[PDB]
């Protein structure tokens, strides 16, 4: 247990592929829980989207700010790990992209 996602301010937008389910809010908590911001809007401070099936308008925006755009397997990753793992290797999907 350590604040090892304290530098990351991250915008979360994790859906069911159907888009009935908003699971954003599970998300955000595991992040908080490691130490990370979690902001309400995608604002200029935001260094971090958490995508899965979210707004295709994020995901432009996230693509055109270059923010690290990441999949839910890296908040995983970060708290099976213990660790901030490198954004790299876990690129985010979009199916329509
Ligand atoms: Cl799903």
């Amino acid at each position: 247990a350590a604040p090892i996602l304290k530098d990351v301010v991250a915008y979360v937008e994790v859906w069911s592929s159907n888009g009935t389910e908003n699971y954003s809010k599970t998300f955000t908590t595991q992040l908080v829980d490691m130490g990370a911001k979690v902001s309400k809007t995608f604002n200029k401070q935001v260094t971090h989207v958490i995508f899965k099936d979210g707004y295709q308008s994020t995901w432009d925006k996230a693509q055109k700010r270059g923010v690290k755009l990441v999949s839910v397997l890296w908040v995983e990753k970060c708290r099976t790990a213990g660790a901030h793992i490198d954004e790299s290797l876990f690129p985010a999907a979009n199916m329509n992209e």
